């Protein structure tokens, strides 16, 4: 298992990098800090998350320290659906770089196909309670992307949540710039995304798992939801490789060519989840858990479905 992915713009991306969305923002710092020192040099971010400062202290500490290089790092971050007008997207990538105190971005996703209203709020709603779209497509807010190849301020762009119709829409853009580096999805067990996969990798495309613990501090969790870490299938796995079950379930997309972001605000945990690069699941192994698919969501958009750009009512 090698460590880093080659992605279609030429930059090697660390395949296992530390997630943040929920990491309070009085306990990220330590957490980023904690990841770097134990071996960690790709963090997955986003504006929406509310917790980029947070972010950034700890990577300028580190880099300050002289635990790493920033040449070594590979941050990511993504563009929030009030920001897809062309003329906001600099100024949203920009208010990122200056709260991760960043001059550049390894990587800058549109987080969602989705666009929405401009404003403070991140999910503006009519009365009714619906959110509010804006009119900009898809292919004119990924022309603003590219210019931010071009002014410096990011080396990579790609999507998140994309389906492959919309994949394919901005492959088949006229004039076409750049294509998508990457396509960030959630993927796991329960959740196995076979042919999304394959056509992103098709195409050169490097694909992100989110979620890939099935994320059990989501905040709409319910008790009769599907719970990766406990399942006793998934769990007999780990037992068989004596590790833990976190450690199969990250292990996992590794062995599917993908890149995974376990979050984690939890020293230990953070230190338990990068030791995968010391075991592999059998061929057998991999297909008992692609087994386990279940078309099961922790992030369906669920306020979005009207949403013209809605990326799940397709099959994928
Ligand atoms: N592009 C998108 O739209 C999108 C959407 C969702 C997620 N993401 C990205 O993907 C990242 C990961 O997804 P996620 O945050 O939804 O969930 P996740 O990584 O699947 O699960 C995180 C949860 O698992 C716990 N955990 C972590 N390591 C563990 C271990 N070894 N043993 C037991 N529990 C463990 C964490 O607890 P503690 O933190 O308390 O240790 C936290 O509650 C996000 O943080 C974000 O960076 C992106």
């Amino acid at each position: 298992m090698a460590s880093r992915i080659l992605l279609n713009n030429g930059a090697k991306m660390p395949i296992l990098g530390l997630g943040t969305w929920k990491s309070p923002p009085g306990q990220v710092t330590e957490a980023v800090k904690v990841a770097i020192d134990v071996g960690y040099r790709h963090i997955d971010c986003a504006h929406v998350y509310q917790n980029e400062n947070e972010v950034g202290v700890a990577i300028q500490e580190k880099l300050r320290e002289q635990v790493v290089k920033r040449e070594e790092l590979f941050i990511v971050s993504k563009l929030w659906c009030t920001y897809h007008e062309k003329g906001l997207v600099k100024g949203a990538c920009q208010k990122t770089l200056s709260d991760l105190k960043l001059d550049y971005l390894d990587l800058y996703l549109i987080h969602w196909p989705t666009g929405f209203k401009p404003g403070k709020e991140f999910f503006p709603l009519d009365e009714s309670g619906n959110v509010v779209p804006s009119d900009t497509n898809i292919l004119d807010t990924w022309a603003a992307m590219e210019e931010l190849v071009d002014e410096g301020l990011v080396k990579a762009i790609g999507i998140s949540n994309f389906n492959h119709l919309q994949v394919e829409m901005i492959l088949n853009k006229p004039g076409l710039k750049y294509k998508p580096a990457v396509n960030q999805i959630e993927c796991h067990p329960y959740l196995t995304q076979e042919k999304l996969i394959q056509y992103c990798q098709s195409k050169g495309i490097v694909v992100t798992a989110y979620s890939p613990l099935g994320s059990p501090d989501r905040p709409w969790a319910k008790p009769e939801d599907p719970s990766l870490l406990e399942d006793p299938r998934i769990k007999a796995i780990a037992a068989k490789h004596n590790k833990t079950t976190a450690q199969v379930l990250i292990r996992f997309p590794m062995q599917r060519n993908l890149v995974v972001i376990p979050k984690s605000v939890t020293p230990e945990r953070i230190a338990e989840n990068f030791k995968v690069f010391d075991f592999e699941l059998s061929s057998q192994d991999m297909t008992t858990l692609l087994s386990y698919n279940r078309n099961w969501r922790v992030c369906a958009l669920l306020s979005c479905t009207s949403h013209k750009d809605y990326p799940f009512h397709e099959e994928f």
